[PDB]
């Protein structure tokens, strides 16, 4: 059975939550997505507590709920100058970072260092921080997939979410991608998307990264699926955070808020009969009364 | 006045042209670098703190010809853009908010900061600048929320003899923080401070403030304040609601301290640049 199916769906029922992660990142990626929810179909978002523009996105988040908002926990900061690290005090959590107090740029760099225990504490603290300013999170994921840096991670961030009894992000390409080569009969309590589309550097090199989304959504089947985007404005703050990255740099980033903001895409969802779904709504399907 | 006493004569327009909040936002770090690079100011100030400071630390570490200090920060002023202590808040609890920034006002600083907790957190953000490669020549402070109380007067300056520095100590800047000259026989007081005023930016004459500030300039210590930045989405984001020295007034400072104007008057008045590095060299070899 597929997710869909899972979920009390036929099993050609094609679900879709359009999710813009990294929203706290900047300024512009925090106007971007709202725009993208308010003016787009984008129709979900997960939140990086750790990241300076966060109090701005937990302002947006708190007082307007009807957007299925999550976390979006980080223990990995990818960029060159534009640097963050946990939200716990180093010396409580001296195992994540960097030799000036930020996390790593990749996971393997934190498989190679962190503690477990450090990961659960500072990843609990993020999302007790979202909870103290209002938020009220339908989600958890993970910024790089870094939770499945080792396998005790991965453990740790589905504790977690059964702790807050919130849905996760699951998946078999995730597992792959991040080298994880484990067996799903350890998932049998847990829901796994189907099917999560990103983009990829070998369609943007071309110019061709909207018309990816637009195949994406063409060949959508079903079952849940997942599309995992990253709007916002490609100004001089977002090419000074992606300096030297332009695997989802701002140009990228741009690319994803217009696309998703589109009648293109608009009609793609009723001509293809998809069903949009959010978080919230599956968080209901799982836990009940 | 201080011309003399750092051994020039009296007559002599010494000035700093000196940028503040470098740090605080990748507009204002580039307006800050190009405006060393390409305009006459000539002096800057780094807050620690700040979510663009690292950025601000790279430049600095490896460009050390630009007079560069730690603007020592204790408040947080902006309304979306929130930030608060380097150090961690169960350390300096009374330093921030409820939700752990600093508080917008020098009012609530000095309702509610411990001495104690302010010179811990000082000492902290003028440590992690050393710990990132800056060697810095003066301290100052944003706000001038070290005049907030006399207690956090006081801490400021055994900060600067601990770590041997110059700062910013001037008649004005006390009287517009609300806070007795003979206390400061052993310290170089600034004759003149010069900062940008609503009053006039609102009126479309920021820039000709500036331009008579040059024009007119006396015999002494002269210090122009500023906080150039490129009027842009970002520092919009920052200064929302808050015009007094947001992003358009900070375009302004940007555009005036690299423009030939600026630097004409320079030789029209033949005002004498120097910086603060200087000015430590003179008193340690006194
Ligand atoms: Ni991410
Ligand atoms: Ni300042």
């Amino acid at each position: 059975m597929n997710a869909a199916q899972k979920l009390g769906f036929t099993e050609s029922t094609k679900l879709l939550i359009i999710h813009a992660d990294d929203a706290g990142l900047a300024h512009a990626e925090n106007r971007a997505t709202i725009q993208s929810l308010q003016k787009g179909i984008v129709n979900s978002y997960s939140i990086m507590v750790p990241c300076p523009w966060f109090y701005e996105m937990a302002i947006f988040a708190k007082n307007n709920n009807q957007y299925d908002n999550g976390v979006h926990l980080t223990l990995t900061c990818e960029w060159e100058n534009y640097r963050f690290g946990p939200v716990l005090p180093i010396s409580e959590v001296p195992s994540l970072v960097d030799e000036n107090g930020y996390f790593f740029k990749k996971r393997d760099k934190l498989a190679q260092n962190a503690k477990a225990e450090h990961v659960e504490k500072e990843l609990t603290a993020q999302i007790e921080r979202a909870l103290k300013f209002g938020i009220k999170p339908t989600h958890i994921d993970s910024h790089m997939y870094s939770v499945g840096a080792k396998p005790e991670f991965l453990n740790v961030y589905r504790r977690i979410a059964k702790k807050y009894k919130l849905p996760l992000v699951l998946n078999q390409q995730l597992f792959e991608m991040v080298g994880l080569e484990m067996d799903l009969s350890d998932f049998k309590d847990e829901l796994l998307i189907d099917n999560v589309f990103m983009g990829e550097f070998k369609y943007f090199e071309k110019g061709e990264l909207a018309n990816f989304y637009a195949t994406a959504l063409d060949k959508m089947e079903g079952g849940l699926n997942l599309i995992l985007i990253h709007p916002a404005f490609d100004d001089d703050e977002m090419k000074g955070i992606t300096i030297n990255h332009p695997n989802f740099g701002s140009e990228w980033r741009q690319i994803d808020f217009d696309f998703f903001t589109s009648e293109e895409a608009q009609s793609k969802l009723k001509e293809q009969n998809i069903q949009l779904i959010t978080w919230d709504e599956i968080r209901e399907k799982i836990y009940k009364d």
